[PDB]
């Protein structure tokens, strides 16, 4: 099992862990802030995933410092995780082309 | 026809299929939810494509569990599909540079 | 001048052309649609760039079929253009590591 | 220390500098525009980071020419910086696969 595939797998599991951890921590950070909407777990998970994919509909978002810090972590984990999948695909293609070239 | 170009082509066709399937399933999942707006097919397709590209204007979004699950599938298919195109471009450039180096 | 750098340069010029063309065509497609906001050129250019980078604040967006089609073109051009820059960076790094390995 | 890792490190520091500089300049550009909301530094930094990651919730955005120009710089720096991290990961994977192939 090549490194890039293992890394891709691990990245996926870690992202899921971050999305989960982020939804809990977001609710923890946001309750107590008048007007906050990221305060129940199910929609917080929806918020986490739509932030990690960087879609950001804006239907939900953090208003506190720690909620936003949590958000940045979720964003970075999502961007780098998917970026890593891209990197693994590149490695796969590069390898196949070398073979196709007799190497 | 190198693998990366075939993969890029296939990824494109699959994405189109997902955007189509996602618009139908989104409407199916969202009707029945008071207040939902992702309920007619044309705008649902607009929603699907703007989600797959991860643009997310927020003019439309799912409010139900299954609509959101459908959304996650659309997001992932879009991100990985475009990511794959990037990976194919990298393979193309890597190959040309090797040649430019006499290999 | 290696291919990837030339491609990166060309991609940048083309993107600028698309952003420009997209702002004109968006206004052309949207005027005539009651309620449309993407109807003056300066903000249309702001809309084009924030769509191409896939940021999508949602302060502006197309409501017509052709405005949305124009949007999809802008999105794709932005994603693939930046993706190509990424691919060129990968080629640059791959080349330097080979050298660092005595190849 | 291979180039790609140094580049990745430098890209990260530069991005942080841009996010910081962007929040100051955004407030500078936006105050004086009736209705503008990107006018206090803490939320401006939140705006900068959520723009650089291209998340774009839409809770905050620039309304002036220079605020939007600043925004474009932030967007580009974010996209290219994360793109570079992706490129570095690809180089790392490519290198490990070559070794795994006895090269
Ligand atoms: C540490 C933080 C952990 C957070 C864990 C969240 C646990 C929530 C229970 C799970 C589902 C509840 C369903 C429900 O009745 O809610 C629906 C109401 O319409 C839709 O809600 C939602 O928006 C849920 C969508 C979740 C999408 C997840 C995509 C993951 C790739
Ligand atoms: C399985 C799910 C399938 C969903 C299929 C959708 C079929 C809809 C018929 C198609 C067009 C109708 C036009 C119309 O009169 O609508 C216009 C009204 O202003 C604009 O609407 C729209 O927003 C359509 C924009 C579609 C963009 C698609 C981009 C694809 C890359
Ligand atoms: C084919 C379509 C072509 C469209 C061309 C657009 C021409 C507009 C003239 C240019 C500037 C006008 C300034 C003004 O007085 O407007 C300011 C008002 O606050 C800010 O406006 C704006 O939002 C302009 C922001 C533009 C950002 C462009 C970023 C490019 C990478
Ligand atoms: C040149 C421009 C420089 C701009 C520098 C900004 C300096 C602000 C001081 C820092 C924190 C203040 C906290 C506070 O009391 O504010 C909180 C109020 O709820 C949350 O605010 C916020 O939204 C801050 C979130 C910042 C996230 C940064 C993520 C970086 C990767
Ligand atoms: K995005
Ligand atoms: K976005
Ligand atoms: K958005
Ligand atoms: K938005
Ligand atoms: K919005
Ligand atoms: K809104």
């Amino acid at each position: 099992s090549a490194l890039h595939w293992r890394a891709a797998g691990a990245a996926t599991v870690l992202l899921v862990i971050v999305l989960l951890a982020g939804s809990y921590l977001a609710v923890l950070a946001e309750r107590g802030a008048p007007g906050a909407q990221l305060i129940t777990y199910p929609r917080a998970l929806w918020w986490s995933v739509s932030t990690a994919t960087t879609v950001g509909y804006g239907d939900l978002y953090p208003v506190t410092l720690w909620g936003r810090c949590v958000a940045v972590v979720v964003m970075v984990a999502g961007i780098t995780s998917f970026g890593l999948v891209t990197a693994a695909l590149a490695t796969w293609f590069v390898g196949r082309e070398q073979e196709r070239r007799g190497h």
